């Protein structure tokens, strides 16, 4: 059964097809195939993109679309998550889309239901639609991930975007470096190289930025001195290279992670992501549901 | 007009002919004439079964959806039901579905407004789609209600479920039997004899168990000690009938009212409920729409 | 791309062309130039009618609908709304309606996005759908705003419905008259005749009430002595010219700007205002997104 839930999971000609078939949902190709199906979306935590972008998609495919908040009543408090899916298969839902607060939620749960889960996040631990569309916008702008050198800045232990990005990118080929204050590294990674952001902006053919959170950052760690201490100012990006680009997951911290002026810079594929996402969340939905 | 509020309401043949039509939707018959019309959803109280049932049930139908979910403050500026209704109307709404926490607010209501209104349970007292749904898998199990015995397990009293049920049980030829902690029985129900778990498990064609609520009394009855106490225990389903059913409305407080592992045993019809609710839903909405 | 921010900052001409064409709409009108395109309602400030009433024309339109209300949304993050809009464009939004508390959101927001913005209500009050959609049911009534008298009953002082109402159909050639507890009369007002109850029954060819909030009063006028004392009493509508109309934008706050009975009676227009609202809402997303 054609789940997502990790990247460890696709090989890199699943994920190469991926991008492939995304790409030509891009251009306009379209089909009747999955026109009157049913998917859920079950969103257990605040999300915009991935919800959003997971609707519309359902939609461009012409599918019926069940929309739960779990947080709130239309999901009953301790009644299991397995219950709530065996429900919504017996009404008629075809595919599932969850973002659930538990790390790896889906091992259990995946080997039990009998219709397709496509993890939304799972944070901490993975966001697969993510990182397929940060690897199609990074395809887009080289034609390959062989020799490319990407860089992820920020909280990369308790980042499932940074997770889900450095094992895969150094799978297809590419080399991950890492930057961000040392007490959120994880030194004990084998797919990157911790180094300055000074040191990354030169060398990277892809800046990748997280979301400096407000609201979890238990640390000693600064947000108003962060952009200057670590982010990437206007400073740093006058010296990223000539075809390099700026990635970020968003929602963007403004003036934290980045300068406010890049957002929306000629190197900048924030936006771009976000259309990526659609067409990316629509193959792996065919993916799911095709015989 | 073609509401449905109560089960009282109905003929034992509108009864069966609902059942009938609902059975040739599951088996899958359809055809557009609700086509582009139009549904709303007023869910004033919690619901994931009822509300996602319709839901789909109204786009197998082909109509758009309207949801209102909560007493969330959309409509919670003082205006009267009514007012909400003859609202919906003037917008193009051509059925209501509404479960309020008000005991018969239908009563007044259905003879006033001019669309069809479904009711998806008000408060303890009615809950027609669930009976229906019931009643139609009793029926695919038996091809008869006359000479059935069925049992209806918990809070009797306060049950929305079981007063819909037990009435119309016995006015299709069944007998209906109830246990439960005795502080929960109906001082003088006529429709149903009161005995112990433990005898109508082995006289019981069908074993319906309700919600036991942790919201509200676990004082008034213990919950942790509940299912050894009244339960449908492994040892008290091993003394159940070969041919008998195991029937829960949902959602299952599992071992609580029942052991964890029987929800889904051999006996157990209790995901089959939810199916069917679907095409109950379905056969009720064209009925309301009809000519 | 024609956004809908204001009355004031659409001529004359506009208004009537969008009457028009919404009264088209109303005929039975329709076209599949919009069928697929993708409409969200971001209502992050409560509406009962104003939302479905745009769900409906959208659907209408054969529009796909996205919805959010700001609570499990990334929006609640430090995401600017800007963002949010321009995350909705990326994953493919052709047009967002907005409900937002803060005063004149849309003025900044105008300037810098790609998609019409259509708005559903502001923190300064403005509302231009609701204001339209009065107008098409005047001139439904009257085929002419020239010389009319219309009467506006209430809180005029802090209504900003009822003084952008004022200020059109001050623009439209109707003169405009209004009535309500001194206290709550806007003095620097130029768009009205401060007058009676009793007396503007009896000159106005339309009379249009607003909500009397038992909410707000701050300091108090006494809602239970209101409709004798200022409101639409029985008698006084008995005193309305044969030709005159009632309008009210709802919810109606019925026995206190009302009598009860009076809000289904002959002169009443407060109903068909709601079906209006629909055609003028699918007018003004078709001159939203008109090529």
């Amino acid at each position: 059964m054609k789940h997502l839930t990790t990247m460890s999971e696709l090989s890199t000609e699943e994920i190469k097809d991926l991008l492939q078939t995304a790409q030509e949902l891009k251009s306009g190709k379209t089909d009747n195939q999955l026109t009157g199906k049913f998917a859920a979306n079950l969103f257990f935590e605040p999300s915009t993109r991935t919800r959003f972008s997971f609707e519309v998609a359902e939609k461009k495919l012409g599918m019926n679309v069940l929309n739960l908040d779990g947080t709130s009543t239309s999901v009953q408090k301790g009644e299991t998550l397995y219950d709530t899916i065996r429900t919504l298969e017996s009404i008629g839902v075809d595919v599932c889309v969850i973002r659930h607060s538990e790390d790896e939620y889906y091992e259990e749960l995946v080997s039990q239901v009998n219709i397709p889960i496509l993890n939304a996040g799972d944070g901490c631990g993975q966001h697969p639609t993510q990182s397929l569309l940060d690897l199609m916008t990074i395809y887009e702008e080289f034609n390959t991930f062989k020799g490319l050198t990407v860089s992820i800045h920020g909280d990369i232990k308790h980042s499932r975007v940074a997770r889900s990005n450095a094992e895969v990118l150094t799978r297809l080929g590419a080399r991950v470096l890492f930057s961000g204050p040392s007490e959120w590294q994880d030194e004990e990674n084998t797919f990157g190289t911790y180094v300055s952001m000074d040191e990354a902006v030169e060398s990277s053919d892809v800046v990748m930025l997280l979301r400096i959170q407000n609201e979890r950052h238990q640390s000693a760690v600064s947000q108003e001195g962060y952009l200057n201490k670590y982010g990437l100012t206007v400073e740093r990006a006058e010296r990223m290279k000539r075809h390099a680009i700026i990635m970020h997951p968003a929602p963007v911290n403004r003036g934290v992670e980045i300068d406010d002026s890049l957002v929306e810079s000629e190197k900048s594929r924030i936006f771009k992501q976000m259309k990526n996402g659609v067409f990316i969340r629509m193959a792996v939905i065919q993916r799911a549901l095709q015989t």
